[PDB]
């Protein structure tokens, strides 16, 4: 037993802080106010290595110089800290993209679609979710049949694509049978620009407004046999295998976010006066900031738990089921309270304690839902 | 003890109802999206005669006919439900400024200005936050000094006013002593359009976007005595007063939120279908939707019996901080859960369980926070 | 509405609370230490005419003199803060014997069987529940074959009977046709000491020691034609009435015990002092003690709601199972509140804050567990 | 970070598991519903070694060979899974005696005091508390007067003392000087049997029923100038920095009461039937088991880490506070849920669940409140 961070892991820490600090902290808050998605901090960011912390230098990566999963996802957690939507942003392109590229991709399908993605280069998405296949993911629509060239043709829509327009490299899943579901989907890899492939409208959502979420569209797609990414009908294997990845960088978003919360309400407590004391004065003030920071340390370990269980290949699906829901909870307590110990002042879209609440949201829901966390905790309890 | 509602409060409940069937239900996801204050709603809203309710005829009320402060609330809550920033428009009109001219007023001053307000021919505003003066309504800078006419000067500030700009009638408390701070604050009627007040800039907050929240600026502007409502020196009292009665007024709005997220989510479950059931098929979700219900039941006989302790003549101060906080608190509870129902859905500003969740997080922290709640039951407890 | 106790609501309630405070208070921590059932004691409430509240004249009763459902709740609400096991043997009687015998017995069978319970000059109790019958009511294995003699034999036991070995009458449920479960139970008044009766086990329980629980025995026991309640096939929905004015009953007793753990916690921060100051100046505390009054008005209200629409004769069902749940969840929390604000002292079974957290937890568990009362409430909601 | 046992603490678990099993679970009904202490099975767990676990071999421990804190908190957390008073009473020797002597007594204080404690030849107790001063440590009473001799003359009393009247050596705290209160109290070594070393009341609890709780009274005892532990003044910083450690045991064995409980709830849920289906088929249920577990997870981390932080010479006061806080509110909330599944039976003492919930709530009170957790978190905090 170790808690104790490598020096290396402190590296991608100190890193994504700085970026953090200089890039993200000025522009956060017109950018909420205003949606943007900023392509060009995006291209900044993955320039700096985040994306390829875990991945073999043969691709391009840190992965054999001593960088791990543990690093990029402290990444993750410390941009969720400046900027929750830049932060997802992140997470999907490495956990959800290119990480099942990367595991159950071809050589040639690295080569050409990983070794970007791992190098900054190019951006990612995941396109599993549609109209009738939400926490049920076997209610999907999208076609996918065989031609006779050997190559596919995908006609389908996806609703609320994290990273959708802006990505180049989408993994987009398709029932090739539609009698076995569960066992009929199949994965494949799409390039922005392919013909047929476009997008619907832009996702209005609660917060999180520095993310750009949208609608794909398939109509007629053609795609060469050699974009099928693992065999045909082991889809459903793949998307679950791939989202036990990412809900441990949902659950960094989530820590991240309240350790945000924690930090502006401390701070606060010191500076507001009323009754002639500063807020930390009033026992009832500094007991909600110690309740909320043993929540925050809580979720921690868990979170790092799910981490460091991936890199060293023992199975982390439990794990990061739990970590993903106790850290998802979290957020939403110490946001909430955050705001309260703001006061009027906390309701307004000028503090970032307003901010922190509407993104606390959205960590309970996607990738999952926390019920469905339930769902696998559970069901591994009752074994 | 008799929990059966009157005719008469049938009847305003009804009216309410009606209006936010027709008039408020349709605009108001174009009017929260654009943050628009639509006086013409207000205008048709203040001529139904809900803001007469409790009032004696004798000003042109509903009070001698059998009209009550039930009757008011029942109205707040529903159109709650509808669109909470047009409810707490309704609510601090009544409450806050009505009512301490009723209460406090002089029969000129009543004639003069409490007859427009009941009539719905004003709109009133309640100025007694500051920068300095939160939760501690004493650190107040506003001055009001005395001139040899026997007017008085008033120099000041007010941040976060409901009603701010678009009311008529403002109430607003400055500090005729600053030695004796608790006991030398005195209320003061000001007209909108008197010469020196202006107003500052329009709050930016984080939900309850139909409500028009603005600063109050008051630059050498000179009132005649026949505008000092009540004693000089007794103007804490007077505040706290209309608070304990406002209470009721903020409880009841986060009470039809609460109904409104349990609505949403009810009919939601039903329409939803997942792994080929309807979600209410789901024990946990029905469990969450009965749990929700308990709590809003819980919040309703303790809001309703505020109202009526206080038609009574009873001493109602402690009981609206419970009805006030309890309120609140399920409001959030609530609210949460139902977005969590909606799935990504709820965390779209398209559908209206996003909204809800927003509104609620203003009703446990104006008209005095939760924690000041605790702090008057809790007095009251230990006497 | 209105949210005033009546002259005679007021007798009842002055009434149990002089027989607790005499009668009850003095021994309750021998009683309760050494798990006694004092049958002397309980003859003696039963001589007050607490149990005749709201039954006729013509049984007895104070009903055709102002006495209602809610003077009984009140009642057992007083007696619970004394003594939680006296409360419920009470409550027993009247809710689950008296009233079934009242509202579906012949006049013979209620000249006979009433007029003694509601006069005070026998105990009554209520079995239902069998080791593979809880929750799952219909489970029932007890059978009820007719004979030629228009007669009919029980065979079969009852599981956790509150009274049990205790009662005179008691209201036996039994399968007369296995076929139709829930529609072939079938309720009888079953007398003891009728040859074939028996009692089994006495459960040793973690609290409400003072309250006498036993497994009932049927072993060939005749009963006469005219014992039969009901009518043959009617005798789930006998229970279920029977139980939804049982469970006000439970939400009231949960209510007292709750009540005295606050006055305890009260009287006890006013007293101890440490730092210098009594325990009732350290904010958490007195937020703590605040919280706890704000719950115990919540439930409050419900459990009497409840009462009224019962002694009104609207329906129920649903009022009942959000005061039970409220109620004693309630209770578990102020409960366990309570006795941390004791310190080390409200772990000695010397004070009685422990009792009441152990009292505490069988409000959520019997009469219909929490998790039926949701599936109640949320029943109701999706319909 | 690694979240990895070594083989080392296998063992001591591994140990401490065999002797709950065949030495402590066969009786430990019998001996908690009579409140036994039995010396026997102490003095059995004694001298097992692993009172040794972390002291080096020069004083009889395992520590020189692998053994460290942790490997003893694994011990603490095993053995409360089957017997919390048990648990308690090991840890109070390890964590509250045998470290402080070791931490800060002299070699020959070692030699002597020491190695009897690791060998498990003599059991040691903590007597901090008096009536005056539980949570206010510095409310001390008992004095410590100068003798010519350079002897110390002890006279005051000391209440709850775990393992008061069983123990051998005891470390109290009394007052060297009251001018200085917390900077005046000393620590002497007292050893049972001293003349004027008496025992006082037996306290009788609500749970934790197998540990002794006595009140040790002082009077004119002598004491050796040799017996004193650090020096003049500096007791409050000895008995500070050895509740650190202790508190970390208490989380530990707040954590295995709560895995008690859950694996009780577990077990249960696949047997129990109703509705024709097993307990954990309905959704409800298996929820339940998950959000248990996931909480005994969060918690669980937190204990190893502050463990660990301990054995590797870091701070961890703070690491401690959030671990006993958090074990001991988990334990309380997945105890009362356990008692929950198990319906009726579970409010039986038959059954293990109900003593597992009594057994909790020791954990919030003892070795610092949950509170001064908060005070001790908070603080550091706002530094
Ligand atoms: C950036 C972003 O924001 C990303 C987005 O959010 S991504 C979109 C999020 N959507 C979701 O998370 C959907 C949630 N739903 C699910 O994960 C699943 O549908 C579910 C957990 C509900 C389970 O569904 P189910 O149909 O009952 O399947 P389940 O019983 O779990 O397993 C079925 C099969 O798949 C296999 N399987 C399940 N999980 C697996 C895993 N992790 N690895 C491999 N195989 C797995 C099972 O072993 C079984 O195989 P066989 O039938 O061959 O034996
Ligand atoms: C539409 C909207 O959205 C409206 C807005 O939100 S309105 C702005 C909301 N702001 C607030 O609610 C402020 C919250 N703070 C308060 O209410 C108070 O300052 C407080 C509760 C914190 C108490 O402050 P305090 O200075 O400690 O005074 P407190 O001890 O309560 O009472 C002081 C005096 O006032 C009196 N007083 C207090 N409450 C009173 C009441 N309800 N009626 C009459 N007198 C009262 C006390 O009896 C005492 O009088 P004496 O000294 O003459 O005996
Ligand atoms: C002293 C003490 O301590 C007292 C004791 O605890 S005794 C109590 C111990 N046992 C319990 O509390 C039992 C808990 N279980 C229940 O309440 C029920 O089994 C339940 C609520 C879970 C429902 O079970 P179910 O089998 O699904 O019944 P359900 O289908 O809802 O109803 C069956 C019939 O009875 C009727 N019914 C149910 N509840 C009714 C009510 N409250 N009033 C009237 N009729 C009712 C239904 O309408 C239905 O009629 P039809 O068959 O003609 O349509
Ligand atoms: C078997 C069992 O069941 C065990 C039993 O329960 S025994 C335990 C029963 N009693 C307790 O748990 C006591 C609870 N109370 C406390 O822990 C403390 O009183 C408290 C945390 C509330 C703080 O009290 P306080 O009087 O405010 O002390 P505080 O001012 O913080 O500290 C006093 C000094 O000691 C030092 N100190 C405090 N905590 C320290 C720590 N963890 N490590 C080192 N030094 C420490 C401080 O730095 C300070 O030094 P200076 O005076 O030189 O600045
Ligand atoms: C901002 C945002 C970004 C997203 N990004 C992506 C992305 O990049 N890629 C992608 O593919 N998807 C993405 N999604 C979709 C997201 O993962 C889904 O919304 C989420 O999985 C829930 O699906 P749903 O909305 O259909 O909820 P539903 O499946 O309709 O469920 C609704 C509610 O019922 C509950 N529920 C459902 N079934 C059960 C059951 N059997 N038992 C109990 N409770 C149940 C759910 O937990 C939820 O509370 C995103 C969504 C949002 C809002
Ligand atoms: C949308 C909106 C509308 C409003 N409308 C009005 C209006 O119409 N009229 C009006 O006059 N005002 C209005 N306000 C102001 C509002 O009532 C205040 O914001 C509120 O009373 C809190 O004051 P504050 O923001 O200064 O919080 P602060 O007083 O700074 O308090 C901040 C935090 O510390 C807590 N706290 C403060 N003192 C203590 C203490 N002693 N012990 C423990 N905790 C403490 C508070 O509960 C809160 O959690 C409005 C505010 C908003 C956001
Ligand atoms: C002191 C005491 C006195 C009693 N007195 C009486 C009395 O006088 N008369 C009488 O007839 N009975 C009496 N009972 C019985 C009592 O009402 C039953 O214990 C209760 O109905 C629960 O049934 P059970 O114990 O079989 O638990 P179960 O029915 O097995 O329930 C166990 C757990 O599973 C949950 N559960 C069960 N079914 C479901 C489902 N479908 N979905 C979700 N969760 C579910 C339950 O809520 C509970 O958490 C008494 C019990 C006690 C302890
Ligand atoms: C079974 C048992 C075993 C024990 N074994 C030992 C042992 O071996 N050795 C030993 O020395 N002691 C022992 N104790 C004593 C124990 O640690 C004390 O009970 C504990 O420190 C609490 O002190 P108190 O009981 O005086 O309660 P109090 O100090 O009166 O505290 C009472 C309540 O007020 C709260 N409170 C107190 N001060 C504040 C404040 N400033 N702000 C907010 N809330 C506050 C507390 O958190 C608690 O809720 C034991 C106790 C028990 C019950």
């Amino acid at each position: 037993m170790d808690f104790n961070l490598t020096d290396i892991q402190q590296d991608f820490l100190k890193l994504a802080h700085d970026f953090g600090e200089k890039k993200l902290a000025p522009t956060v808050t017109e950018r909420d106010h205003k949606g943007i998605y900023d392509k060009e901090l995006i291209d900044e960011l993955l320039s700096l290595g985040i994306t390829g912390a875990y991945f073999e230098e043969k691709y391009g990566g840190s992965g054999d110089d001593g960088g791990d999963v543990l690093s990029y996802i402290l990444a993750v957690e410390e941009l969720a800290k400046y900027d929750a939507g830049v932060a997802i942003t992140l997470s999907a392109t490495v956990s959800l993209c290119a990480n099942p590229i990367w595991q159950f991709g071809t050589e040639a399908q690295k080569e050409k679609f990983l070794v970007p993605l791992v190098e900054g280069t190019k951006l990612g998405a995941f396109g599993l979710t549609e109209p009738n296949a939400g926490t049920d993911a076997s209610g999907q629509q999208t076609i996918a049949t065989k031609n006779d060239d050997g190559t596919y043709t995908l006609n389908g829509s996806k609703i609320f694509i994290t990273n959708g327009g802006a990505a180049d490299i989408y993994i987009v899943f398709a029932m090739t049978d539609k009698s076995k579901g569960n066992h009929g989907i199949t994965a494949f890899i799409l390039e922005d620009g392919t013909p047929g492939f476009t997008y619907g409208k832009k996702e209005d959502k609660m917060g999180i407004h520095t993310s750009q979420t949208m609608e794909l569209v398939f109509q007629d797609v053609k795609v060469p046999a050699e974009n099928m990414l693992g065999e045909e009908g082991k889809g459903f294997k793949i998307a679950m295998m791939t989202l036990d990845g990412g809900r441990i960088g949902v659950a960094a978003q989530a820590l991240g976010i309240a350790e945000a919360a924690l930090a502006d309400a401390v701070e606060y407590s010191k500076q507001r006066v009323q009754f002639g004391k500063p807020l930390c004065k009033f026992q009832s003030i500094s007991f909600k900031l110690a309740d909320m920071k043993m929540q925050i340390e809580a979720a921690r370990n868990l979170v790092y738990k799910a981490a460091c269980k991936k890199q060293e290949g023992k199975p982390f699906t439990v794990d990061a089921a739990i970590a993903k829901r106790v850290a998802s909870d979290v957020a939403m307590r110490v946001t909430t309270e955050a705001v309260q110990i703001f006061g009027g002042y906390g309701y307004s879209e000028e503090y970032p304690v307003a901010r922190h609440m509407r993104d606390a949201k959205i960590t309970q829901i996607y990738e999952g839902t926390n019920e469905v966390q339930l769902m696998v905790t559970g069901g591994a309890l009752l074994r």
